[PDB]
């Protein structure tokens, strides 16, 4: 620490980490980078992969949203209780990422003409998480194990935005629905989800959700 | 252990882990799933995300290539020496995964009309790795730290398949160039890259590379 997040004025791939930091009683600084400033091309060249978010943890500067989540999961004891849970947690996050990737594609390059096919294919992409929950304490705990982890925050964020994209998409997935309500009920997460910093911040950057 | 890899008859997203197991003097079982078998629709329904590779480490079953690479690094000591290196290795791997995905799209959906543009933009996607190297002991060591990690194996594979797609794509990247020649010189890796199991197996599944 301290923690500094450099990203555009949206939730996107920074919202899950923000949620994680809040739930963990952590404080951080927001360095907002507007699209206009970005289009000037000054900062972009200084970014490892030419993209944001960029994270700062003390003398450590990081890029890649999932590397950041994993770094927090590890430095905050949110990566399972043994090596086996760490692997399962990675397997879950990689899955959350694959779906997030498809989400972004739809939102930014084919919303109007691709939304119907997306929502149609959505159940097939959600079932895997529903299945995982059913095999872990009847879905009464977390995605992996009985302790929250970095994967939970990413999964939760993705589920929350899909409910915005497609209301009722979790109606046929009771475990996922209860899971979302449960983790959302966590006091520090509930406070974050209703905080002005979050609400006043759009999900994406093209005004679509 | 023992290890078992369940994947299609191609190098694709499994060659990195195979190369890692080979370099670490590990033994594994190869269950090749032909396209004919796959199309029987019996295997896919049992895969978490309906996809391969599937990995077996004793009683642990895993999916997602990077999750498997991370698991192997964690249980074999190929994940850096501290939390700082571990995070940078994740940052590197996420970058490798991003480019590998662009590579996959090119190969399977637009090789003919996309190859020109792809090779032209490749330098921009390779430079970050050249930079990471120049900031780590002048690039005479590995991608992160002074010991081989899971990220090196994934980066090495990605670089090697790109040299096939665009020979000499590393001519303007001396560090990556020497890096590839150096890691390929490692005895267990040199034997791996020369083994019939590796040589006989095509890079991808459509005959393109
Ligand atoms: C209201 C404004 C909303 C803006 C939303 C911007 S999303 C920007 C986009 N971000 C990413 O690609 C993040 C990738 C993520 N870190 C990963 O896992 O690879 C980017 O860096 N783009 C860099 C570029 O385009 O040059
Ligand atoms: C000569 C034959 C060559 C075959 C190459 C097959 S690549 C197959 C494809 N594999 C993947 O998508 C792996 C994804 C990887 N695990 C990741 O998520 O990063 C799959 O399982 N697809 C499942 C499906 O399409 O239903």
């Amino acid at each position: 620490p301290p923690y500094t997040i450099v990203y555009f004025p949206v939730r996107g791939r920074a919202e899950a980490m923000r949620m994680l930091l809040a739930d963990q009683g952590q404080s951080w600084k927001e360095e907002v980078v507007t699209i206009d400033t970005w289009m000037q091309g000054l900062l972009k060249p200084t970014c490892l992969y030419g993209q944001l978010p960029k994270f700062e943890d003390g003398d450590l500067t990081l890029y890649q949203s999932n590397a950041i989540l994993r770094h927090l999961g590890r430095s905050l004891g949110l990566y399972g209780k043994n090596q086996r849970e760490a692997a399962q947690m990675d397997m879950v996050n990689d899955g959350v990422e694959d779906l997030r990737g498809k989400y972004v594609t739809l939102i930014y390059t084919n919303y109007e003409n691709g939304k119907n096919d997306y929502v149609k294919a959505l159940p097939g992409h959600l079932k895997p998480f529903e299945t995982l929950l059913s095999q872990n304490q009847g879905g009464k705990a977390f995605i992996v194990g009985d302790q929250i982890s970095f994967a939970d925050y990413n999964l939760l964020d993705l589920l929350l935005i899909h409910q915005v994209l497609a209301p009722g998409c979790l109606d046929n997935f009771p475990l996922l629905s209860a899971y979302v309500a449960r983790l959302s009920a966590r006091p520090k997460i509930k406070a974050f989800l209703s905080s002005p910093e979050h609400v006043n911040r759009p999900i994406n950057g093209n005004g679509k959700q």
